[PDB]
């Protein structure tokens, strides 16, 4: 499934990681956040000034697994280039809209949504999705430089936005097409 | 699903990880979590004795014997021990958060904590047992956040989780960091 | 899953091994009985008198794959000292007690439990049952040094022990904690 | 399931044992077992047709067909062939076991020997032929133990276990061990 | 599962593969067909005269693909010595009729059936049954000497011979104990 | 499973690819496809002129796939001999019929269908199963020189023939035994 | 001279027997090695796996007499502690360093020699003394795991080890004072 490629070999993604590639594509979930916080936590300690790039093409997934990567991403030092491709929804979003100020990107076709699904790691109770929800709110706020009641607003739309969408709401900052 | 591999010598970065005296607690506690985690802190502290242990925590919780069995290796060996809430720590994850060293318990800034027990075994128990189990759970935090039982039993008794300040307060843990 | 350590490269487990600790995790079956009792017979040909480090955090399992290593554990002639942590019930409880006078430890949480369960490789019939509990009876006896009814009462209680009881209950000799 | 490494050379500990001379017949015994187990043997003597081969033997039973494979092959080869009991040997592991070679047939103290056979089979098959599976049972294990006929068949009717002591005395085995 | 041995290392089953001994062991369908043919050829290049072994404990398989095991041995130069260990019913017992005459054998217990179950790659119709039934009667008739009347009369009783039986009968050559 | 051979070792598999052979063994779907087609384009590219040997037991598959297969046989220059054994049905009888005139060979007791069974990745509609089907009669009636009214009515019946029934009808050119 | 204590009344020295301690205090010779060697028998027949416990404080002896007490050592299946009190000088270091693994111990101000003295039951010819320094040097590598040449160079020296030196050197496994 997986190819080898190039003295040293490589499978394809070990290969990407080499380049400083971390990809999150899929759903995210703690098994993801944990692959992913170590990737970025090894790329930093081979350099914390080189830049990381982290291709996004997810769904969405855990929100507590989500804020992990968030966290971790705030924590290290390194600029990091974000990419959303095919699509960024739910938490990839929230990923997409954390990269590096000036370096978050988008491929021309790509769907981008930050409108929650209707998960949890355990059961929890109203006040508990409540509070997470508002995190969320802060957080894009924060990243968008948008005001509380827009991102409020904006994620009760159940929909998508587009790339160029995305760039004016200030999820990113450029759509390239080479 | 596949595990990457970084470089002289070849590791996969969970082992990568482990030569930097890491330790990984992702996802639920069980027994053969508990033999894994156990199996690194002796090794580690065969390395060496003096050097702290980097415990990272993202758990909703688990068997309560196998979190006890972390629990207590933590306690015999010599290391200091720095744990790390990251994402979330529920339940035993929370217990072992709050077991690390004594000013080196920590939490990225969008974390949950809760100390709260759900209502798992790995036998069927007497609700005797359970309440036993429940006292031993009662003592450890007592212990570990200088809280009283009475505080302690109180907490757990809402289904509820706290923000790393309200969880730095209650003596769970000890520095809420952002960079 | 399983992490390799370091001139020579191990699995975690390998290199536990290497210390002459051999664990005796979750239930026990045939396949578990096969693997413990192997790493016996190979611990006692690299020193027949070097101490063996059996660690023990079991529920309990199969009567006879129980009874295989505890005999396997009386063949050899290796000072064994036994760890329960988390919990030795069961059949876990008897491999516990069975280690060398003297060396039989637990953690400070730990719970440990002599009662049976209310299992079989194959159906048995109640004559064969009984000849089984019997044995347990005697072995436990045997290392505890209490008598047939005090044995017989207790494994009727359905109930754990702290490490303190089961230390004056002649299961084990010292609870540490360092 | 994590099979150890063992060590100039490296082995699994199941390749360690085997270099050894030592053979498990552990779990149920089908086709795959009994192929297995017939590689080992054809292997062990081409090594050397004199020095024994030890069997160790801890099983409930299995495909009749498969297991007379292992007792053919226990027959053929020219080693003798040390088994022993650990923790039961039940129908054709009970067959098995007093296969060996005469006077090298033990069992640990607690084992549990039956040769009762249960109420398994590759195809389905005729009452006769079942019948004729039987009397090769019988005659097998009237040849090992060297008891009449009518013995086995009295033995194999009642569906219960016997001691290493009783299975000496019968005749299954020839030394009950502890150390 | 699968064990290492000895210079150079091997699985047992590739050691026994340089030892020029080929296993058909357990139900007999397309890749076992594929993985028998292939050793067969391979065995062939190494040397076209030197003997191979085959060793069957079969319940029977796939005619089709029996046939096609079947038409390698024939094609294939080399002697083939057939071993019965266990069973060799239907398509098994088939194959092992057709070693090299003289090199036929079985183990005193085997049991052997010509008999076939009342399988197939897809589903058939009633006359192609039929011819695939016929090519069985040639094929034992052409090997065991017998006549398409006695054959077809045998192959009614549903029953297995002792090896002895089977020797009479044209099926081996000679019942070995050592 | 997979035996090794051996200096160099490989894989029994890989060790017959070395051979310039290709198996065929099962049924057809896209990952054959793409293993044979993978196979077919590296045999190629180490000699346009050495004949490569492509071994049949298949009882039919994707059609799609199979054609797949099919164009990229008549792509490359190479001499393709084909081997029927066990059988070949549906489009396994086609890619039999589609090796180089003369090199089509199949052993004794072989089963040939060209009858297609009542297959598609995803669901088709009745002009699309026609168009496949009318591409089935083209190609076979290129293979074996017969006539479209000829392949139609011989593919109506459910049927196999023998090796030298289609010989005669023009699906392969020998039948040999040794 | 001997003390008794106390219901049954026992010699001090049989007291320190009921608690599993043996005494090898003073010089060896075959008497002393004969009561050894009976206590060890005895305390094996009581319990073949609970450790004894040998207290030396021995200037050497008898070779032959020392290799009798080291065999029984070897020979009884009971792990046995060794504890240095004072000094144990030729064959008490013998016997110090012939403890079970883990378990060899010294007091802190004790004194270690494995020199041997300028001895012999009857008088010998020197081809014999050499063999018996030869078993000697063989006995002290099994157990300490230095080289030949290693012990060869230090029994060569007329020197006492302290507690700690004797440790490192692999005579002794543990100093303890409390
Ligand atoms: O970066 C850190 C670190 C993370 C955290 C807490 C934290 C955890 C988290 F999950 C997310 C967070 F945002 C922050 N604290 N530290 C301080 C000390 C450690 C180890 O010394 N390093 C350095 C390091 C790590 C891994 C590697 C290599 F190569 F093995 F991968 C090499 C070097
Ligand atoms: O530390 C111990 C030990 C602790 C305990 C009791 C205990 C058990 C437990 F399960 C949890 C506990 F908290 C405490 N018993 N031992 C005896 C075994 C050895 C040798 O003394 N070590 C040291 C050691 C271990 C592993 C490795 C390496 F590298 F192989 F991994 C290297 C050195
Ligand atoms: O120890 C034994 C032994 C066990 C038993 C019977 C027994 C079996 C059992 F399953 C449980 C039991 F309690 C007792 N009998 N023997 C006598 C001869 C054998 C082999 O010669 N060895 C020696 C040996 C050394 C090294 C290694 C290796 F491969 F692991 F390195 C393996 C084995
Ligand atoms: O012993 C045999 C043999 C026995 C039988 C009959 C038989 C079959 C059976 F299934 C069970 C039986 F009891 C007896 N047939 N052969 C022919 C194959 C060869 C050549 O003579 N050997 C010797 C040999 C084998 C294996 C290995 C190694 F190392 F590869 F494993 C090395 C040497
Ligand atoms: O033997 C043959 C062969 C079989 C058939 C047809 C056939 C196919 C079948 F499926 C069953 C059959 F009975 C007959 N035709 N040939 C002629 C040319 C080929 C390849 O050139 N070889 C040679 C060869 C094979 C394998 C190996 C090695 F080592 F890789 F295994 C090395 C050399
Ligand atoms: O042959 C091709 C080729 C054929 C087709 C069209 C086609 C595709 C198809 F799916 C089926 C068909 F019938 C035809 N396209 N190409 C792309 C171009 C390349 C080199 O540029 N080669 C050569 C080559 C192949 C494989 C290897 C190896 F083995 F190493 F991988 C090495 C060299
Ligand atoms: O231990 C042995 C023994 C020693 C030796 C040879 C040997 C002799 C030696 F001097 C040093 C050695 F290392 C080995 N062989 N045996 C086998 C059988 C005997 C008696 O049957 N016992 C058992 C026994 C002893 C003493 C008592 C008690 F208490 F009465 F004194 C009770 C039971």
């Amino acid at each position: 499934l997986i190819p080898i490629v190039v003295e040293r070999a490589y499978d394809i993604y070990s290969r990407l990681l080499r380049e400083r590639i971390v990809c999150v594509m899929g759903p995210i979930d703690d098994s993801v956040a944990s692959l992913v916080i170590a990737q970025l936590l090894f790329l930093q300690s081979e350099s914390n000034k080189k830049p990381i790039h982290m291709y996004i093409n997810s769904p969405g997934g855990v929100v507590t697994a989500g804020l992990a990567i968030y966290d971790t991403m705030q924590y290290i030092l390194n600029p990091i280039c974000t990419w959303c491709v095919g699509q960024a929804a739910s938490m990839g979003s929230l990923l997409l809209a954390a990269g590096t100020p000036g370096m978050r990107h988008s491929l021309p076709n790509s769907r981008i949504m930050i409108h929650q699904p209707s998960a949890t790691d355990i059961a929890i109770q109203a006040e508990e999705i409540m509070k997470l929800k508002k995190q969320l709110y802060n957080i894009y706020a924060k990243h968008t430089k948008q005001s509380l009641q827009v991102i409020e607003s904006a994620m009760e739309r159940d929909r998508y936005m587009s790339p160029m969408e995305a760039q004016e709401f200030g999820i990113l900052d450029k759509v390239l097409v080479h």
